[PDB]
């Protein structure tokens, strides 16, 4: 497969995100040799009541394809680890910005926070 799911925490089992709603996520990635290349996590005093998750209408394009369709899969309230195949996320070309070689497998945990139903 193009990317794996493991659930490292259990979602409501009852609401998944469909093609058109916005998603709220948390997230840090890695490289497979442990390097962290972001996080939307701060860890500055500002948790609550300052920082926000990351928020993107799902299913469209607006994200990698290991992330479009993985988030798809989740349910509220899901933490999952996801590795995703360089063809799902920046492929040859990498990502040099954020220090991303060419052809790199990704790990992302992500939580999926919360779902807007957009889709209507
Ligand atoms: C208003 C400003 C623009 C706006 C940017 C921001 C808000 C800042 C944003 C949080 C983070 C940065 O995004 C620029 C940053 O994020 C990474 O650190 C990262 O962890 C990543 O990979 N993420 C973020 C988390 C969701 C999955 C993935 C993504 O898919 O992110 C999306 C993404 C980049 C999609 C492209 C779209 C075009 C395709 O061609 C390409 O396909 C190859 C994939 C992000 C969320 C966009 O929707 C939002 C924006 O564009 C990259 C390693 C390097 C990149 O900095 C350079």
């Amino acid at each position: 497969p193009k990317y794996t799911k493991s659930v490292l925490k259990k979602g409501d089992k009852t609401n998944f995100p469909k093609k058109g709603d916005v998603v709220h996520c948390w997230y840090t990635g890695t490289l497979q040799d442990g390097t962290v290349f972001d996080t939307n996590i701060q860890t500055s005093a500002k948790k609550k009541k300052n920082a926000k998750p990351l928020s993107f209408k799902v299913g469209v394009g607006k994200v990698i394809r290991g992330w479009d369709e993985a988030l798809l899969t989740m349910s509220k309230g899901e933490k999952a680890r996801l590795e995703i195949e360089p063809e799902w996320a920046y492929g040859k070309k990498g990502q040099p910005d954020a220090k991303i070689p060419p052809n790199a497998k990704l790990t992302f945990e992500v939580e999926l926070v919360d779902i807007d139903l957009e889709h209507h």
